[PDB]
Parts: C-alpha cells; sequence; structure tokens
C-alpha cells in the first residue's frame, strides 16, 4: 500500500498536536503540552485506496527550530497551520513555507494552508487574507477546528491528495 509522509508545522499553540490527535485518535486535547517531536501512523482508506499516513507532529516553540531542516528533508507534504485568532501565527507561516521551499529546492512542494481554531469568535485573520496567501503559493486554504472536528479530515486528506497531484 502507499505510504504518505505528512508533516504538520506552524507556530506554537496554533493546534498542531490537537489537529493530529483529533485526526488519528478522535478526541480533543484541551491542555497545552508543548511538543518536541512526535510521530503517528494510521491505515486509512482515501478515495478507494488503502494507504498509510505517517504523520510527524513538530515543535512550534522556536528554541527547537534547529530540528526543522531534518524533518523538512524527509517529509512529502506539509500541513502549514496558523490559528485564526493569532495574527502573528499567520505572519509566521512564511518562515515555514520559505524554508520548506528552500530545503526541498522546489517551488512545487505539496502543501495545504490551514486556519485552525475556527470555532473561536476572536478572529483576527479573515479567511480572504489566508486565501490570498494560499493563492500565491498555489495551494489550498482550509479552515479547521481540532475542537469540533470541522475540516480536520478535509485538511489532512487534501494534503494526501496534493501529494498525489505531484
Ligand atoms: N478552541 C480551540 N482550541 C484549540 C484548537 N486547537 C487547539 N486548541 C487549543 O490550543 C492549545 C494549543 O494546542 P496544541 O495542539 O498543543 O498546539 P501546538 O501547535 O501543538 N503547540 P506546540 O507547537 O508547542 O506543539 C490547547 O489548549 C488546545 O486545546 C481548536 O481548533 N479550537
Ligand atoms: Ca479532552
Ligand atoms: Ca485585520
Ligand atoms: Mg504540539
Amino acid at each position: 500500500m502507499t505510504e504518505y509522509k505528512l508533516v504538520v508545522v506552524g507556530a506554537g499553540g496554533v493546534g498542531k498536536s490537537a489537529l493530529t490527535i483529533q485526526l488519528i485518535q478522535n478526541h480533543f486535547v484541551d491542555e497545552y503540552d508543548p511538543t518536541i517531536e512526535d510521530s503517528y501512523r494510521k491505515q486509512v482508506v482515501i478515495d478507494g485506496e488503502t494507504c498509510l499516513l505517517d504523520i510527524l507532529d513538530t515543535a512550534g516553540q522556536e528554541e527547537y527550530s534547529a530540528m526543522r531542516d531534518q524533518y523538512m528533508r524527509t517529509g512529502e507534504g506539509f500541513l502549514c497551520v496558523f490559528a485564526i485568532n493569532n495574527t502573528k501565527s499567520f505572519e509566521d507561516i512564511h518562515q515555514y513555507a520559505e524554508q520548506i521551499k528552500r530545503v526541498k529546492d522546489s517551488d512545487d512542494v505539496p502543501m495545504v494552508l490551514v486556519g485552525n481554531k475556527c470555532d473561536l469568535a476572536a478572529r483576527t485573520v479573515e479567511s480572504r487574507q489566508a486565501q490570498d496567501l494560499a493563492r500565491s503559493y498555489g495551494i489550498p486554504y482550509i479552515e479547521t477546528s481540532a475542537k469540533t472536528r470541522q475540516g480536520v479530515e478535509d485538511a489532512f486528506y487534501t494534503l494526501v491528495r496534493e501529494i498525489r497531484q505531484h
């Protein structure tokens, strides 16, 4: 069966771990335990095809930024996550995308831009602004809530599907 190496990246506290765990284990993590680097694997059927998701959950804390080159080298598709209630996290997205783009020596690396925590009402990043960023990269924008499960499967499966267009 095909195996897809997905990497989830973005600023700390945007909900990377919560997204991943919601996808893989089907529950919401309410507490905030900052991640160093964790791995998850799950057989899923996507568009008729049995396949293996290998998902790397990465550090948002910038002290662990040295570890980025290593996972950006290995990973096949990148979930680029900001929180819609954290403008700074949206501004941080570029640093992640550029580095992926640099490290992979490609302007065409499978990516999906994810606006997380769309259940919260304190939005400071309007959808249209994220859509504009995603358009410049030539990638999809998808809003998610790790809390309600809205968009969680869409976001990850779209990433698997971007890896398949490439
Ligand atoms: N309301 C709401 N809270 C969320 C959502 N996703 C994550 N959170 C909350 O935000 C906090 C941070 O979540 P977490 O997944 O650990 O963030 P992270 O991006 O993995 N952090 P790190 O980079 O340090 O590993 C947690 O308290 C979590 O419950 C979401 O969609 N909605
Ligand atoms: Ca919980
Ligand atoms: Ca504004
Ligand atoms: Mg985490």
